[PDB]
Parts: C-alpha cells; structure tokens; sequence
RNA sequence: CGCUUCAGCGUUCUUCGGAAUGUCGCGCAUUGGCA
C-alpha cells in the first residue's frame, strides 16, 4: 500500500478533491482520498475493538511527538569537523523522526494516511481511539523513552500525548477542530 | 644785475586656468575546508 500512497500523492496532487462548486476548492483529490484512508482505518479498528449518532461518540485519537533538544544536539559540533557534521546531525535528526513514525505505525497496524503532518522534529497523527491503539502508544513511548537513554543520556527525548476526539471534532464543527 | 614759481602728476597694483590624479585598499600561516 504504501507504493500505492506514494503513487496516489505524484498524481492526485493538482487534481482537486471537488470540482465546480461553490465552496472553495481548496483540497487536493490526494489530500481528501488520503483523509478518508487514515479515517476509514481508524473506524475499522474502533468497530473491531467493539451516522449523526456516529459523530458524537469519540472515534478518534489525536496523537502528536515531539523531539526535545533537536536544536542543541545539531550544534554539538566540537569544530574541527562541523561542515560535514552540521549537515549530518540535522539528517538524522530528521531520519530518525521518520523511523520513529514508521515503527509506530506498523505496530498499530497503520499506513502512512495516518500520519496527518510532519514538523521538523515534531509529527501529527490520527489514530483510532480503540483501547489497543492506546496501549500501543504506552509500549512505544516508553520503548523509545528508554532507547534515548540508552543512546543519549538526556541529550535527546521524546514524548507522546493522546486526545480522544469525536467525529464532529475532525470536521471543525462548533470550532473543536483548532 | 639776475629773480620768482613749479618738482612730479593723473592711472592700472596682478589677471586667467589647473586645485590633485592614477595604482594598491590587506596578503599569508595557524583555526576552517578537503581528505
């Protein structure tokens, strides 16, 4: 599937999600199809845990991490090599931030539709709210809180946060979105 | 038999241009980088 992602996003990228109409035509056909995937996978999973009624009933997890000491760690050039190393350090630094995504989610058993955005040193995903997912999320935070440790003594650190969101909330309604 | 008046006067007193220019405006070695 994920050739198959990366094959929708080369495409579907100018082709509008919504033609003529009135509203502003302001998503992509891969951004709507990529939504509707990360959110179909997030139901499906909900309904495995076991419509106007759908939407209020909390569907959905809201899960972001975030790098701690990302800038200080680029600078921690001795100098006598910093051209090589300042351009390396930041790689792996955004590297590693992919790793991370992608071992999380193959443990939830999730394309990367989930993963809404990435920020330099910081991810956003969508999840589903079923209580494997967030048991998911206890193993790989403290799976990764200790693999720092072990790698760098508190020179880097990552944490996890989860929000349960409705559906009405995905779709900004009565603004919860922002 | 000389005597006297006059003893210099009026008028230009410097002028017109150039007023600096061209050249260099830190270099090297160490630091860096690359191997």
């Amino acid at each position: 599937f994920s050739s198959l992602l990366q094959w929708t996003e080369s495409l579907w990228s100018y082709i509008p999600s919504s033609t003529d109409t009135n509203q502003v035509m302001d998503v992509s056909l891969y951004d709507h199809s990529k939504i509707t995937c990360a959110i179909a996978s997030c139901i499906y999973d909900y309904l495995t845990e076991m419509t106007k009624q759908f939407y209020q009933e909390d569907v959905f997890l809201l899960v972001s991490l975030d790098m701690s000491g990302i800038q200080d760690f680029i600078y921690n050039i001795s100098g006598s090599k910093a051209l090589k190393s300042l351009r390396s350090r930041s790689f792996y630094l955004e590297t590693m931030l992919e790793s991370l995504v992608d071992d999380l989610l193959s443990d939830l058993e999730l394309s990367r539709a989930n993963l809404l955005y990435t920020g330099g040193g910081h991810a956003y995903l969508l999840l589903p709210n079923t209580e494997r997912a967030r048991d998911v999320l206890a193993s790989f935070e403290g799976e990764m809180k200790e693999w720092f440790i072990k790698i760098f003594k508190t020179d880097l650190s990552v944490a996890i946060a989860y929000k349960a969101c409705t559906g009405e909330d995905l779709m900004n309604s009565n603004g919860t979105y922002s």
